[PDB]
């Protein structure tokens, strides 16, 4: 099984973004 999660980053230099990512367990 693989794990995945999203984080909050400045996609517009100062906005709310939901960039999802996956990694091995």
């Amino acid at each position: 099984i693989k794990s995945c999660e999203t984080f909050i980053v400045a996609c517009d230099g100062g906005k709310a973004c939901r960039e999802v990512k996956c990694k091995t367990i």
